């Protein structure tokens, strides 16, 4: 298989990294490397960014596609604003999470969360060909 | 190809199952196996799980997504809120899906509407490495 | 590689074509090909179908999936409505991104702004078969 790097910032130190609970599991949970006995409020309405305090090192011809976790959603009415977010090969920056509340309740996010899942892919790249002159596709 | 398993729970009895429309088909509609004769209401705001009475068997090395249709977002303002919705293959349970009304109108669910499409895809688990020290994926 | 197709229509005349920006890249950017000095309002929580001027021809056994643009979101609160859209090899309507604002101001839409992003990846039809009787995948 192929690898993927992960590089720890300070604020990730003491949290697990993200890992596949089985042989069967699609995506592996994201945790809030949030301030400890910090609880930041997402009132209804409104996104942020939440640092995960982990710097990706995809391979070439891969991604990563950081989507909602099914619960937060549901109970919560959270999910990820950009979802599925992109994240490429180039790409070295901390990944953070735009969570976005589209419930009612003011909700908190702690240190340690789980906040998102992220799933890893091969990417491919088409020759892509101008030409000249019912399917899923429109709406 | 890989076989994927759909074990129809009772209120599921007499729908259609999910299947491709044509061999160019990405995804299969998902249907609402609500009661017959019963409209649910979606306000705006509002979410709700929608049930479809099928539990998947989805083989080892395959994932299911749970995508929003396209027309009922431009028509109605209707999306699924943990798109795409990750349904792995150690999931037993029944598949259902989370509806968001992100529009002004009242929105009524009925027995057999399409509701979501699925997506069936391989999945990977690249190792995960720790190291120390543009591309898509910051904000 | 597989080839994507891509036919012009007379409002894309003068846009980039969809490109990778480097090997790396996971998607494609997708602009906006609305009137030259028009500006296209969207209030908060409204959504529109911003036109790309483009026909994309999917080869079989392929799909495009339309994607947020992560800066819109965190800046403006924008999102791709249905996302991820699918796109399948059978389509040859006009591809159109549903963009909702789920943020507080006003959005501009522009000729030549990035709306969206693609990312084009093979589709598999598994065999559906029905069988008689935790994981990712419930709430």
């Amino acid at each position: 298989a192929p690898t993927l790097g992960i590089i720890r910032l300070e604020h990730a130190k003491g949290l697990d990294l993200p890992a596949y609970e089985t042989a069967g599991s699609a995506g592996m949970d994201l945790r809030a490397a949030v301030a400890e006995d910090r609880q930041i409020v997402l009132l209804p309405g409104r996104r942020t960014l939440v640092p995960t305090g982990l710097i990706l090192e995809i391979p070439q011809g891969y991604e990563v596609q950081i989507r909602p976790r099914s619960g937060l959603a549901f109970k919560n009415g959270i999910t990820c604003l950009n979802t599925p977010g992109t994240i490429d090969s180039d790409y070295r920056g901390e990944v953070k999470v735009l969570l976005i509340n589209l419930g009612d309740d003011d909700f908190r996010i702690e240190r340690g969360m789980r906040i998102a899942q992220a799933v890893f892919a091969p990417v491919i790249q088409p020759k892509i060909e101008e030409r000249a002159k019912r399917g899923a596709g429109g709406f």
